[PDB]
């Protein structure tokens, strides 16, 4: 069969390319905005970087700073209230994952109203209507949620981050300036830096995995790994590195799918809070060895691009300095070991696994995993 | 300052790709089809290829065959015409870069009124409103019009191609699949081919060159450079290689420049009927010399990719072997090596030197380059 690529119709890039917002906003006659963020990023004046644009540029906005990390079916509901409240046009997402996860939700269902519920709107949710326009502002080196057709939400209730994919959702101007994304604490750095490390990674060896895709994701590591550290030390050319490559990571797994990694961070999300960055980070490089002979030749390349000397190593070899080299990362960027390190519960195990059994993303892992699998892949990363 | 970066919202890609095309219509309720091709794209039973599909589907379509290669400004005006006389709703193109060009010509015009005209419209198009919704159909290895914000049109009239560019021309949908390629005889492919690894290679090296365009760039260059001879030979793999070669190199120049081979191609073009992808092919290298100088380490990674042991060279050696290794892939391809082979004539090029110093495209040129230098390479290509 045939291979669908989604990207955004238009993008900017590099320090200051939040100033092509206004005259976007323009070209396309929209008239006011539904800004979608944090209180946090509203109070660092992060936000202020584009509404003072705004202001100059004579552009209408309205803001909703109520999304709270990792986005619950409440919080999305409120946005929903807001925007359709607020005469808004479109939307303006500033944020990570969780602001941006919640603008896509609530575009969404502002033109299909008949998902009003947001749990149907999991999986490849069957919208009629593409979403209002939104325009993606990304704040972290991470998610690529600016680029992704997909959006995760909390559903409280059920304790589940369930994954939404929909075509609908792309953004129609994606803003990548580092200039947003300096503001990040080091700790949210690596945290992200590695949820994207991650991203590259499991897309490149998913299962839906082809030539524009395997192009894609390579470089993004390569991009990454050689630039998360001076990032998370602070050297500002590092940080439009990291902001550029985790983009890239994007434009592939979005239009590929992921793997166990994520089926496992997710659970992990929903259960103890744990930063969805940071869980991947612990899974990442078990899952690895627990992929490592169904992905030919790919880590070779995985452990060349992360500086590793490939060369004559047996395919064995590189398989183990590609793992090693992502343990290695972790370590240097400040991530903890294991999970037990960030309140893991061993009593909780078996319903991580079922739950990390269901998760949309697993399926595209490359090695099918039982409930046992992943339950000993729990164990012995706690 | 940013970059911006202009790319397909849909694509889909793969052997058989046109089978998502009656889809994508549905999905989003078009009407009718204005399908903008070739007389000879038809008669070689291509067209039919995917209006059997939108027959069988439902769907409703008519037809405008009566483009020529470097399409003319009445060619582009005659199509309008048609256009706006068909109840059409939006554009299907199907062929190279002439249909193509062609369509996204009608496209502007039929919503920008103001150029009905054909020359205003050269250089950064000052439209207003996008592009009636094109998707785009390529069956040809090389132009990658499906996925470019430009198009090029021949002013019978002051007889030279000139270059539009508006992202507002960007198709919807693109399409790429081999099975419109395969009818290419060997010549066509190799022609467009290189057209292809000419758009790769001054991509990587124009001056508006970047991280993200040097990486598909580079990319392209590494496919078509490993499937052209392939392609040409027979190879249906070697096809579909080539089929995502040129639209990658189509990500990345569009967005980005060419340079002097395209400056000096559209001159050819436009006096002598010279194919696109010969007159680039022919002048490759000889422009490749010229830049030598100005391309830091870029053409020891063009080198490298052509198959060249790169290993223990300066940047001398390597810088040399690039140069070498295009003008084996057109002897190996059956590209002649001289201007003079294909009717180029010494009076005229003061004429074309100046042509080429026009054309939008030379001035992304890595190297500067003067009238008297133009003149200078197109003597030593002759
Ligand atoms: N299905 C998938 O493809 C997948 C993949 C990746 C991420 N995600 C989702 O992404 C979300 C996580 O997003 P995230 O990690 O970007 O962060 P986030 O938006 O969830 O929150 C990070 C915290 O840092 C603060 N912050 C964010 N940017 C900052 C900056 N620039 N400077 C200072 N402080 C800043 C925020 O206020 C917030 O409290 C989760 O909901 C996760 O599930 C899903
Ligand atoms: N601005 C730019 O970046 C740039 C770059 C590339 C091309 N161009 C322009 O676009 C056009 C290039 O078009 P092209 O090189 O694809 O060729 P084309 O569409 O102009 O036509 C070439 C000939 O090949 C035939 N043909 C095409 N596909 C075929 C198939 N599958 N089977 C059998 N015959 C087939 C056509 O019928 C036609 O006779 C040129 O006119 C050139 O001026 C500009
Ligand atoms: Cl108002
Ligand atoms: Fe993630
Ligand atoms: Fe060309």
């Amino acid at each position: 069969m045939a291979n669908r690529m989604i990207l955004n119709e238009t993008a900017w890039f590099g320090r200051g390319a939040v100033g092509a917002l206004t005259d976007e906003v323009k070209r396309r006659g929209y008239q006011k905005a539904l800004i979608v963020t944090d209180k946090t990023l509203v109070q660092c004046g992060v936000v202020a970087k584009v509404t003072d644009k705004m202001d100059a540029a004579g552009l209408a906005w309205a803001i909703y700073d109520g999304v709270v990390p990792n986005p619950t079916i409440t919080v999305v509901k409120e946005g929903l209230g807001v925007f359709q409240n607020s005469g808004a046009d479109y939307l303006i997402a500033i944020g990570g994952g969780s602001p941006q996860d919640t603008c896509k939700a609530i575009g969404i269902i502002s033109n299909n109203p008949e998902f009003a519920d947001v749990r149907s709107l999991e999986g490849l949710s069957p919208t009629n209507k593409p979403s209002v326009p939104i325009l993606a502002i990304p704040t972290t080196a991470g998610t690529a949620a600016e680029v992704t057709i997909n959006y995760v939400i909390t559903d409280e209730e059920k304790r589940r981050k369930f994954v939404c994919v929909d075509p609908h959702d792309i953004p129609q101007v994606a803003f990548i300036d580092a200039d947003m994304m300096d503001g990040m604490p080091p700790a949210l750095k690596a945290a992200t830096g590695v949820d994207a490390l991650t991203h590259a990674i499991e897309g490149y060896i998913t299962r839906g995995a082809w030539a524009l895709t395997d192009a894609l994701h390579i470089k993004a590591i390569e991009i990454i790994a050689g630039a998360l550290r001076g990032s998370v030390a602070g050297d500002k050319d590092a940080g439009e590195e990291m902001a550029l490559g985790q983009y890239v990571a994007g434009m592939g797994f979005s239009n590929v799918g992921l793997g166990l990694v994520h089926g496992m961070a997710h659970p992990l999300g929903a259960f103890y809070n744990t930063p969805h960055g940071v869980a991947n980070a612990i899974l990442l490089p078990h899952v690895m060895r627990y992929n490592a002979d169904f992905t030919g030749e790919k880590y070779r390349d995985i452990a060349r691009v992360m500086g590793v000397k490939v060369e004559g190593m047996s395919l064995e070899e590189a398989r183990n300095a590609a793992v090693e080299a992502v343990f290695a990362l972790n370590r240097d960027v400040g991530i903890p070991p294991h999970l037990r390190d960030v309140g893991v519960r061993k009593e909780d195990i078996p319903a991580l696994a079922q739950a990390a059994l269901d998760d949309v993303c697993t399926g595209g892992n490359p090695r099918e995993a039982t409930l046992e699998d992943i339950v000993e892949l729990y164990h012995t990363a706690w």
